[PDB]
């Protein structure tokens, strides 16, 4: 292994000494989605936290009425009937443990008494002034899992969310405003913002409707306000994110900042107060929270080794600068067509880029690749008029040629609410556009090593080309290839409308050896069976055969249905399949001091697993991710390793990547090919995306 490090996750225990708890069972059948409502009214017409499982509804405490009238929210009236009481022994799993604790912490009001202190003992600053006119919103979770070992683990992680003590109807009325996080007052969801219309555009009677399917004071009381008022109707602009009124909508803001949380010493020092309070105000009802951190089990081993087109291999040739330098690519293709776009401020002469051109033109000629150029385009710009004055170099004779490359300058700016810079905009412009990209910054040029750059970028440009590289000389187990899909649905109401699906096949070797993305306009809801069709039949179409050994990588969650999908036709094709969900979002966070800590690991209960898949070479804070093995006979052991091992996929040997080759780059692709009627219907074997 390496250095110690540390999760935020403590053992709790809820062993009280009054073990007596008064179950209810229903008079009916468990609506299920309901029933984790019913648990709540239960609660609430109770006063006793409570908790649910099967059927029966526990309650941590004494409650005698031989039945229970609560009533939901539909109105519908629901009968428990109080069954005898029962000694508690243990929760069962975590949903137990975690609506139980949950309750403690409302009916004790602890956290908010926290926040209550946290305000006053600090607000000496949690707001700012500045000249435009901010806030300091502390959100604080808690979340229970299990572990490899059996015992229960409480999640707790703070962190601070920035918005302006002022609202978005507001600021359509001093800019822009597209890509802006927003947040809906009484409502806990972070949107972005797409097109902003006028409010009386909408007759009267679409007021109507959504005013009745709201759930929120906010939201409802909103809509009402509108409905029954034509004066405002006009005035004001809806924003449409599922969509809500600008005079609910508070803009969530990212990093005149003399106002930073800092680095995680303190953070997890923060959360070990937030625990002690908990701990006293829970202690004297049985619950037991440790005070000491969780800490990764161990380092994880997986194969690394990579190798060329004439088996030069990293285990023997170890310095990677070096290994890059004498590399044979897997060129294919031969002769590449490419576009040079070129931002520079002022009337200035950049021999620089000419330099590096030069010298990457023939870095690749020597590599066996020649890079013919078609055209230059100069940009002068001191602003962001780059963005109007790109907007058309890209959208324009930039008809597929191999790839782009561009040398981008930086400049001071800062938009108080949309996030703008030239990186992001060229590269998400030309993703759209499906072109492999290669962004050079000026200030780059100006101060690194033009050698550890011409190979920096030269690994990059071979990949998004066509020509890897290398690839892996081995990985862990016996697979056949690794397929990473992900499927993003538009909801608007019901039951889906359209959606798309990103599917990448990498052979055993890491090699990607097609991509699939595609949109799938619908009547009924069966987009599921069909988007995992078309992935088997590509897999056939591909060359695989029955005894393969297929693992595949959802992105987000897998859902029930998906799940059965891919068990249904690789019952079919006769597949053998492993399936993997990885999530990147919300998981608990390392705490160390190691910095190679990729392979460090946390094994959770129904075989999950916290892996750490980068090297921490960024500040402190580590994000590890989660992975859950869905269904599959391989240990997890592996499918980690592999894992780690397609991390070098991204070839990306100087920047850190976190996700896998499966994965990188889906939710961003998937979640933006959502716009119009845009028909896509395309597969490549082309990591464009990097």
């Amino acid at each position: 292994m390496g250095k110690e490090a540390l999760l935020n996750l403590y053992r709790i225990e809820y062993r009280p000494k009054d073990t007596t708890f008064t179950v209810f069972k229903p008079t009916h059948e468990i609506q299920k989605e309901k029933l984790n409502k019913v648990r709540w009214r239960v609660f609430l017409q109770t006063g006793l936290p409570t908790f649910r499982r099967e059927d029966e509804f526990w309650c941590a405490g004494k409650v005698e009425k031989d039945t229970l009238y609560l009533t939901l929210s539909n109105g519908e009236i629901v009968e428990l009937k109080r069954v005898g009481e029962e000694e508690f022994r243990g929760f069962q799993n975590e949903r137990e443990c975690q609506e139980l604790f949950r309750d403690f912490l409302t009916k004790t009001k602890v956290k908010d008494k926290f926040i209550s202190d946290f305000y006053k003992k600090f607000r000496d600053k949690i707001t700012v002034q500045g000249k435009n006119r901010i806030a300091l919103i502390p959100e604080v979770n808690e979340k229970v899992l299990k572990s490899e070992e059996g015992y229960f683990l409480l999640h707790l992680d703070l962190k601070f969310r920035i918005q302006p003590f002022e609202t978005l109807q507001t600021l359509l009325e001093r800019f822009n405003p597209k890509r802006i996080r927003v947040k809906p007052i009484g409502i806990d969801f972070v949107g972005r913002v797409q097109d902003v219309f006028k409010a009386k555009e909408k007759g009267e009677e679409f007021f109507r409707l959504c005013m009745e399917r709201s759930t929120h004071k906010s939201s409802k009381k909103a809509w009402e306000e509108l409905l029954k008022n034509r004066e405002l109707r006009e005035k004001a602009f809806l924003v449409v994110l599922y969509t809500y009124p600008a005079t609910i909508l508070k803009p969530v803001l990212t990093y005149v900042a003399d106002i930073v949380r800092m680095e995680p010493g303190k953070r997890l020092n923060l959360i070990r107060y937030i625990l002690r309070r908990y701990v006293k105000a829970l202690r004297d009802y049985g619950w037991y929270i440790s005070p000491e951190e969780e800490r990764a089990k161990g380092k994880l081993n997986f194969k690394d080794t990579v190798l060329d087109a004439k088996g030069k291999n990293t285990k023997v040739i170890t310095n990677l600068r070096k290994f890059l330098e004498l590399c044979r690519p897997f060129v294919k293709k031969d002769v590449l067509s490419v576009e040079i776009i070129s931002v520079s401020v002022y009337k200035k002469l950049e021999w620089r880029k000419e330099e590096f051109l030069k010298e990457l033109i023939n870095f690749l000629k020597n590599k066996g690749i020649k890079l013919k150029i078609k055209g230059k385009s100069l940009i002068l710009a001191q602003t962001r008029e780059e963005a109007k004055e790109k907007l058309i170099p890209v959208i324009n004779k930039i008809k597929d040629v191999d790839l782009v490359i561009v040398f981008l300058e930086e400049y001071p700016k800062v938009d108080p609410y949309k996030s703008f810079l030239l990186y992001d905009f060229v590269k998400r412009e030309l993703l759209k556009k499906m072109i492999p990209s290669q962004v050079i910054l000026n200030r780059t040029l100006k101060n690194e090593n033009l050698k550890f750059v011409l190979l920096n970028v030269a690994e990059q440009v071979l990949a998004k080309t066509g020509n890897i590289p290398y690839k892996l000389k081995e990985i862990e187990g016996k697979v056949d290839a690794f397929v990473g899909i992900d499927i993003s649905r538009i909801t608007r109401d019901g039951k889906t409308v359209n959606a798309v699906a990103f599917t990448k096949i990498f052979n055993s070797k890491g090699e990607l050896v097609r991509y699939y993305l595609t949109s799938y306009p619908a009547f009924g809801e069966k987009l599921t069976e069909k988007a995992i069709g078309d992935v088997f039949s590509l897999l056939e179409k591909l060359g695989f055969k029955k005894g393969s050994k297929i693992v595949v990588h959802r992105d987000g969650r897998l859902y029930r249905d998906e799940v059965a999908a891919f068990k249904k036709y690789g019952e079919l094709y006769g597949y053998s399949l492993e399936l993997l969900e990885i999530i990147k979002r919300n998981n608990p966070r390392f705490f160390s001091n190691e910095k190679f800590i990729k392979g460090y690991f946390y094994k959770l209960s129904e075989d999950s697993v916290i892996l750490a898949t980068y090297n921490q070479v960024y500040e402190g804070t580590h994000q590890p991710i989660k992975v859950r093995k869905v269904y599959g006979e391989l240990p997890v052991e592996v499918l980690c390793s592999q894992i780690l091992s397609l991390t070098l996929m991204n070839y990306s040997s100087f920047q850190p990547i976190k996700l896998p080759a499966t994965v990188h780059y889906s939710d961003k692709i998937t979640k933006l090919m959502l716009r119009g009627i845009e028909p896509i219907k395309k597969e490549g074997d082309i990591m464009y995306w990097l």
